[PDB]
């Protein structure tokens, strides 16, 4: 009867995409947050981690680490992973890209003061030249509300998701997706999205 | 069978583990190699690289690029990802944690010369201390000749593949973990892998 157990910190890092995933899944979870690193090597000293890293997720009586086996393994049970293996391969293959784009935006804020411009530009560049296009084509080919399948699956949880952070990051870069824009609206307006978007979720604020 | 056709430089890079997998499923395929920047600019032009990057590999009616996407489809195809979902879960984040550790190995040639000493001892230290202790103590809590469901699975062909590029960086460090010596030499073995590391098959030698 257990519920998943996320343990992570307090902040979206590689934890938020599995957030994501699970509220537009309806999954019910807990979250258990380090706050220490006498926390962190609590969960290290108690086996809990099977490379010495969060995030974790318990779930189902195993204790996952690696953010892709978590989504993976959520993606599978609750049917957002496609029909078949041919299904599984585009969503794999739009999600990656997404996943690529993903850790650029998420590494940011770390990146050395004095590439900080240059690496702004050329990720820009990236999803106005590169990212957004594909995905536009990708809808614009078969016209229908989804990226695979025609239905509801992973890859457009995921690709929503990277739309916000692009949208924090630079609101007119999305302007000449028009296919983008739409899905951003319809799967925000779905009921767990909607819920998961609205305050009091367990979405997580940006880091300052 | 069309046999699946891989795009790549003639070079190990994020290749070399899609070629160690399908050589291992005992399958054939065809590489077409990139020689300069205008073979890379038809791939591009002519629509054959959803985010303008390779490795890309046609199969099965699609041309799927980003490597986890590629090897993922692979694995499925020729039953080397586990029989169920928990199995998977278990590949998956043994196969995260090779990828992390074979990530750093892959890029320590491209680094700065000066954050290069202590890059490599970083490297050396999260193997002795995290990498092979986690996957000897997967293969000693079992016993069995494969790291999952008792048989051969995509996890033993990516594990040992990263155990020889450890050997060419070091051929001390895996001296201390029995088992992990003991699969190597199993694996290396097996019919098809034993042909791959052989001369003439598409094993690619290290860059320099």
């Amino acid at each position: 009867a257990e519920k998943p157990k996320a343990h992570y910190f307090n902040a979206r890092g590689r934890m938020e995409s599995t957030r994501w995933l699970l509220a537009a899944a309806g999954v019910e979870f807990e979250e258990k947050f380090i706050k220490s690193a006498e926390d962190l090597d609590k969960l290290r000293n108690d086996g809990y981690l099977m490379f010495q890293q969060v995030p974790m997720v318990e779930i189902d009586g195993m204790k996952l680490v690696q953010t892709r086996a978590i989504l993976n393994y959520i993606a599978s049970k609750y049917n957002l992973y496609g029909k078949d293996i041919k299904e599984r391969a585009l969503i794999d293959m739009y999600i990656e890209g997404i996943a690529d784009l993903g850790e650029m935006i998420l590494l940011l804020p770390v990146c050395p003061p004095e590439e900080k411009d240059a690496k702004l530009a050329l990720i820009k560049e990236k999803i106005k030249n590169r990212y957004f296009p594909a995905f536009e084509k990708v809808l614009k080919s078969h016209g229908q509300d989804y990226l695979v399948g025609n239905k509801l699956s992973r890859a457009d949880i995921h690709l929503v998701e990277l739309l916000y952070y692009v949208e924090e990051l630079d609101s007119s870069l999305i302007s000449s997706f028009p296919l983008l824009k739409a899905l951003k609206t319809r799967i925000s307006n779905l009921p767990t999205v909607k819920k998961f978007l609205q305050p009091g979720s367990p979405r997580k604020p940006p880091m300052d």
